[PDB]
């Protein structure tokens, strides 16, 4: 009945009174089947 | 009946009184089937 | 009956009293079938 894929990429700074966060070549596959 | 793919990319700064966050070549595939 | 793809790209600054956030070549494929 119900088939769900959820993919989230979170990127956040909280700078209060530089900053580097890199994602370098991500590859994502999601395989969900039924028989 | 119901087949859902959800993909979200979140990018956020909170600067209160530079900033770098890079995503570098993402590749996303979502494969959900039924038989 | 129901077949849904949802893709969202979020890009946001909150600057209160520079900023760089880059996405560099994203490739997205969404494959959902039925038999």
């Amino acid at each position: 009945k119900v088939q769900i894929i959820n993919k989230k990429l979170d990127l956040s700074n909280v700078q209060s009174k530089g900053s580097v966060q890199i994602v370098y070549k991500p590859v994502d596959l999601s395989k969900v089947t039924s028989k």
